[PDB]
């Protein structure tokens, strides 16, 4: 589909069987999900936002749904405002910024 | 121009007669940009994202040139790491987001 920006661009996910909504966030490196247990061991990682950085704990090799797309790779958990997708799986899903 | 996001998507703009990069960010619902002058009245305010809150100034009706396109909109100024360019301008420039 083609996104305008007038609005927040949420999408609807689906990780580890739930639904949620997410932010296709163009400015984000890395795709960040609010606290939930995922499978797996976990490794730590700090990112810098706004306004300062926090800690979280970084999962690889994770099945998520975008918008009807199938993507694999690392989702990070942890105290976030919002869940967002990042650029790791917005290429995955083919994504562009266009105009 | 159709913009992959295999890197972060950085462009040249120019505000306040000085030339800047700055992210092309879908997930920011306002542009941010570093501390700097810009003439006007302002306004105080607090913008929010991962790691808590930062205070701004709040700056109308301010002109940017965005990969050589005209926009006009609000502006925030404050310690933010890296200039945004977010929803309230991409919007004037024509910006989607594709896949
Ligand atoms: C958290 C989002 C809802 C909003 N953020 C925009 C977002 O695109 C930022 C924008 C951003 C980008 C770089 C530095 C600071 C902020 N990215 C970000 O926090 O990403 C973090 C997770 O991936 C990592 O890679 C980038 C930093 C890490 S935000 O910077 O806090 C923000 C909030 C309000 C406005 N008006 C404008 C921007």
């Amino acid at each position: 589909p083609q996104i305008t920006l007038w609005k927040r661009p949420l999408v609807t996910i689906k990780i580890g069987g739930q639904l949620k909504e997410a932010l296709l966030d163009t400015g984000a490196d890395d795709t960040i999900i609010e606290e939930m247990s995922l499978p797996g061991r976990w490794k730590p990682k700090m990112v810098g936002g706004i306004g300062g950085f926090i800690k979280v704990r970084q999962y690889d090799q994770i099945i998520i749904e975008i918008a009807g797309h199938k993507a694999i790779g690392t989702v990070l958990v942890g105290p976030t405002p919002i869940n967002i997708i990042g650029r790791n799986l917005l290429t995955q899903i083919g994504a562009t910024l266009n105009f």
